[PDB]
């Protein structure tokens, strides 16, 4: 009874290019972007933080915590220039999902990722769910000002080293991206609790779904729905010491597919699979292009 006639990447393209698949959404991790040079932030061994010594931090983690950012919002800034990438080039992934939302199949981009990628390749507000904030805007953090800055603002702050202070009240501006001991934003619950209710595919691409709760994302589609995980390794299934889970490979598997490799091989499988590649291609061509050329 079940949707994919074969649990396979051939298998998904077909359902796709069926009538009973009208909404995908995307849940995206670093994976993503390892490919335009962008490295997993979360991440202790991708030394992104093995020289925080010179910030003199109290421990290690304060520099992810809130409380310490409003006090010594120094380190951090600091911090954000020594990572800042050098270009931002969407992945073969990233113009992939603006594929899918030119082709009327995109329900939503969920993303952990703070680089602003899905943005520059095409996914508008409207289709982005961004789980853990983004740079791409601050905001002064004074409750009775909230004066948003756009990133080439916050960029030239943190380039000149200079810490961003509000223009109309000289607050701390602080980048949109959370914090611990911030919540989530409340988009993400707003727009679970109904995107779920229409998803046909589930398309989890570069993430291991180890940071909740976007984890707990995938138990959230119907029973039905196909998830096909694109990711260097398998993940999602059930923790066999803690316990929706994905079931790739027993008996009982009906609906997910676990293509293993790199996020931007295994879209560029499923675009030709699609009859999409020439339409892939020239798209990164174009865009890698005039990225390429901003002067
Ligand atoms: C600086 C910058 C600007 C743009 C547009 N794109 C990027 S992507 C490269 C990168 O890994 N960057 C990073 N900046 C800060 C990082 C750690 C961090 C520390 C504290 C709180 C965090 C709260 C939430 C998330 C991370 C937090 S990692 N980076
Ligand atoms: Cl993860
Ligand atoms: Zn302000």
């Amino acid at each position: 009874e079940r949707l994919l006639d074969e649990l396979t990447l051939e298998g998904v393209a077909r359902y796709m290019q069926s009538e009973r698949c009208r909404r995908v959404i995307c849940l995206v991790g670093a994976g993503i972007s390892t490919s335009a040079g962008i490295p997993d932030f979360r991440s202790p061994s991708t030394g992104l933080y093995d020289n925080l010594e010179k910030y003199h931090l109290p421990y290690p983690e304060a520099i992810f915590e809130i409380s310490y950012f409003k006090k010594h919002p120094e380190p951090f800034f600091a911090l954000a220039k020594e990572l800042y990438p050098g270009q931002f080039k969407p992945t073969i992934c990233h113009y992939f999902m603006r594929l899918l939302k030119d082709k009327g199949l995109l329900l939503r981009c969920y993303t952990q990722n703070i680089d602003t990628l899905e943005r520059i390749a095409g996914l508008e507000q409207e289709d982005l769910v961004e789980a853990h904030g983004t740079f791409y805007t601050s905001h002064c953090v004074s409750a009775s000002c909230r004066h948003e800055y756009p990133l080439s603002w916050m960029k030239e702050k943190i380039f000149s080293e200079v810490t961003p202070k509000c223009e109309d009240c000289q607050s701390l501006v602080k980048p949109d991206i959370v914090f611990f001991g911030e919540s989530l934003p409340a988009r993400f619950f707003s727009c679970m609790q109904s995107d779920f209710l229409k998803v046909d595919l589930l398309l989890v691409m570069g993430t291991s779904l180890q940071v909740q709760p976007f984890a707990s994302l995938i138990s959230k589609a119907p029973l039905s729905t196909p998830r096909l995980l694109i990711n260097k390794e398998k993940a999602g299934q059930s923790d066999p010491f803690l316990g929706g889970g994905m079931d790739f490979d027993s008996k009982k598997a009906y609906r997910d597919v676990a293509w293993l490799g790199e996020c931007d091989q295994g879209c560029l499988a499923l675009a030709e699979l699609l009859g999409w590649k020439k339409e892939l291609e020239d798209l990164v061509r174009r865009e890698h292009a005039s990225i390429d050329a901003q002067s």
